[PDB]
């Protein structure tokens, strides 16, 4: 007697488990059982991921009603679940997503200067340099503060909420609520902060005080800080981190990129198709008995969105697992997921790891790792894939 499927997987963020193209083919949506002990589709083809994502009545929103199967626990309060409905709403959606492009005149050198002066520490304090803790994670939140507009030193401590703020957790986590309510607080503060005027908290804050948004809640400005950075933080920040690993792990790529840096772009979009760095399904609840391959979903149930289970399917991206910088359809991957909730933060996401990669070539040409890829510590009940540490040579 067996149990039923357990997901995830596999909280490496390395390799995908083979296991994953067999239930692919064999079972593009099978039932499995999640952390909380309840049941879900999970579903890893791309036809049938886009499907999901597409189809608002799988709907992200739902996943927050009480009672309902869950993947994990909320570390947020509920109603954030519904969080850009919720700017949206407030009339908000184009000044924040404004606010979020790296179009902003000085940003891309703000980045490129905060990459190299973190190389440059990491190259004179000597080998081996940890990439994550030491490189890609302060990359992350140097970003998000300039791109926010607040204190790059309150930088750290919104930044360490985030080990709790995005676990994977079967229950309530007590500390989530303790570091959501300070974080809230604190970005409070800051729109009631004279010297606060620039980046999205700048513009949020005169917004707030603009006669048009008179009745929208204080708790949603903070909270559209709040949700931006962690969300942003620990979201490129990791898509980083584990880029890293599959570039250094590709000498050929490193060098090709190294040499013809203006390949970097098709070489990120290649890293984000591949990237394994969201540990758990997409979730979604179904508010309709809605039919998805073999399986006619119910409503009220838990649907799950592998990511890896579309960006390697290789029905969409033959040879999946090998980076190709002339695929027809480079761009079509899921990793910024897809439908009402595509990423909000996509270009800024991209050119974080695009001036990040840029920025470590540069520097140290010679990046390899400095343990056996096995001795990562692949960070566990967590909902990215990230090596605790990164240890590299150069
Ligand atoms: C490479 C970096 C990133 C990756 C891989 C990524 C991935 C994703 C994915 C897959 C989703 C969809 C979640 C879902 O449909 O359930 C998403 C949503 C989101 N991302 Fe990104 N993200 C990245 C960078 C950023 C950045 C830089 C920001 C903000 C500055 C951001 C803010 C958000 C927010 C707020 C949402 C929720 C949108 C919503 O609920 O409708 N992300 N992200
Ligand atoms: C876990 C998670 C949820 C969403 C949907 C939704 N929308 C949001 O904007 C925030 C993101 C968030 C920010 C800070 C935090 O501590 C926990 C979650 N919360 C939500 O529930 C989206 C993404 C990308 C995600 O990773």
């Amino acid at each position: 007697a067996t149990v039923l499927l357990e997901v995830p997987f596999s909280a490496r963020g390395d390799r995908i488990p083979d296991a994953v193209a067999e239930l692919r083919t064999r079972e593009p949506i099978r039932k499995v059982r999640t952390i909380t002990g309840a049941e879900a589709w999970l579903v890893s083809s791309y036809a049938l991921c886009t499907q999901v994502l597409e189809d608002r009545r799988f709907s992200m929103k739902e996943t927050a009603a009480a009672g309902a199967p869950r993947l994990n626990a909320l570390t947020v309060p509920p109603e954030v679940v519904n969080n850009m409905g919720n700017i949206a709403d407030a009339g908000l959606r184009k000044a924040v997503m404004k606010a979020i492009t790296p179009k902003a005149p000085g940003l891309e050198q703000f980045l490129r200067d905060t990459a190299n002066s973190l190389l440059d520490n990491l190259i004179t304090e000597g080998a081996p340099a940890d990439l994550r803790n030491d490189f890609a994670d302060p990359l992350a939140t140097a970003l998000h503060c300039k791109v926010l507009g607040i204190p790059q030193e309150d930088g750290p401590k919104l930044f360490r909420s985030l080990s709790i703020a995005f676990m994977s957790s079967a229950d309530p986590i007590p500390a989530a609520k303790i570091n959501w309510d300070r974080d809230i607080e604190y970005m409070a503060g800051i729109l009631e902060n004279p010297n606060i005027t620039t980046g999205l908290m700048g513009e949020l804050s005169r917004l707030r005080k603009d006669p048009a948004y008179s009745h929208v809640s204080d708790e949603l400005f903070a909270t559209i800080g709040v949700t931006f950075f962690g969300a942003g933080v620990i979201s490129t920040g990791s898509f980083l981190t584990t880029a890293l690993i599959s570039l250094i792990q590709r000498p050929q790529l490193r060098n090709l990129l190294h040499e013809k840096p203006e390949l970097i772009p098709a070489g990120v979009e290649e890293l984000l198709r591949i990237n394994l760095s969201f540990a758990d399904g997409l979730p979604r609840l179904a508010t309709a008995d809605i039919q998805v391959g073999d399986v006619l979903v119910r409503k009220g149930e838990l649907v799950l969105v592998l990511l890896e289970g579309a960006n390697f399917d290789p029905e969409h991206f033959p040879n999946p697992g090998s980076i190709e910088l002339d695929r027809p359809n480079p761009t079509s991957h899921l990793a910024f997921g897809r439908g009402q909730h595509f990423c909000p933060g996509s270009a800024l996401g991209r050119r974080h790891a695009q001036i990040g990669i840029e920025a470590l070539l540069k520097k140290m040409p010679g990046v390899d790792l400095a343990v056996p890829i096995d001795q990562l510590v692949w960070r566990t009940r967590f909902q990215r894939r990230i090596p605790e540490r990164l240890p590299v040579l150069w």
